[PDB]
């Protein structure tokens, strides 16, 4: 299932199934955030997931949506984007990893998402990997389920989220 | 092998690989369309594969479009829609499914594309089997790698269509 998440019954049992599929194939930190069509900030925005209350805090009072890379390659990509050196380019930027980093998050990936309906969003993911070449390894490893997981996970979440 | 889809120049080079890598994956015929942004019509459809010439003709002419039950799915989700009798009701639907096994497009799927600059469309690839069953498991088998392929072809194609020189 292929399913689940869609048979999911309500907004708890639908983050507790996404958060367990994604603990199974390895992950235990994610987070999927959604906006609705043309939306203006993130007032509308769908957000769920286990990333740690002081991360999610911390992101928000320091504006890290304007500074995060993986933000602005969700509005002009489909494709996955790595979590690694090469993505942080800024003094700010290099700022976000480290403080990401800090809260535990080093390694992972980011999945846009493009509804159907013209919902705007990304899926990340956290693996507490021992070092980089780990990390890469046990990706390369889930990247077709996830790349699958992330299409489910919009789909029904979108329908959840906005009607 | 997903590489290959950008580093290629040109529509053609594009389309051969594409539908390479499709017959790879165990797909015989394939269809890649992708519309700009709240296109009105299909006039600035960028369509490329290997559906044979007078099908392509006749869906066009029979104005299949309003009656392919694929095309309202990928509208409306991102997740693939397989090629099924139980996705006709209407004479239309039925004239359709029966044209479209004639032309020996039986078996298959159709994946919605979603671009992140409101590009829709959808790639479409047809499995020859001996029968329903068969065609599934076939289908099954590669769906994971499909899954890629059609967001690298989107990626790619959105700016083969409407961006590169
Ligand atoms: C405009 C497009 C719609 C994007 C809509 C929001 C998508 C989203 O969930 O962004 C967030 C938000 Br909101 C809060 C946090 Br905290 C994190 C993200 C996304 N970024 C990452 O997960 C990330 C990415 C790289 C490195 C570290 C991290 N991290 O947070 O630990
Ligand atoms: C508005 C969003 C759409 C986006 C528009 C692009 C989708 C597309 O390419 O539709 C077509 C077109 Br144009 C021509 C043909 Br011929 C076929 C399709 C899509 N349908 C199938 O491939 C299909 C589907 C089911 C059964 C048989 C077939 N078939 O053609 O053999």
């Amino acid at each position: 299932g292929f399913l689940e998440l869609e048979r999911s019954s309500g907004k708890l049992e639908w983050s507790a199934i996404l958060q367990k599929m994604a603990s199974d194939l390895g992950f235990s930190k994610i987070l999927f955030g959604l906006l609705p069509k043309d939306s203006q900030d993130y007032e509308n925005a769908f957000i769920v997931g286990n990333y740690p209350a002081a991360w999610r805090e911390h992101y928000d009072r320091a504006g890290y949506a304007r500074v995060d890379p993986t933000v602005s390659h969700c509005t002009q990509s489909v494709l996955p984007i790595f979590w690694e050196p090469s993505i942080y380019q800024t003094r700010k930027q290099h700022e976000f990893f480290e403080e990401a980093s800090a809260a535990g998050l080093v390694y992972g990936l980011t999945m846009p998402l493009h509804g159907a309906r013209g919902e705007l969003g990304a899926l990340s993911l956290s693996v507490e990997a021992e070092n980089r070449a780990e990390a890469n390894r046990f990706m390369e490893s889930v990247l077709p389920t996830l790349w699958m997981l992330k299409d489910y996970a919009l789909q029904s979440g979108a329908g959840l989220a906005f009607e």
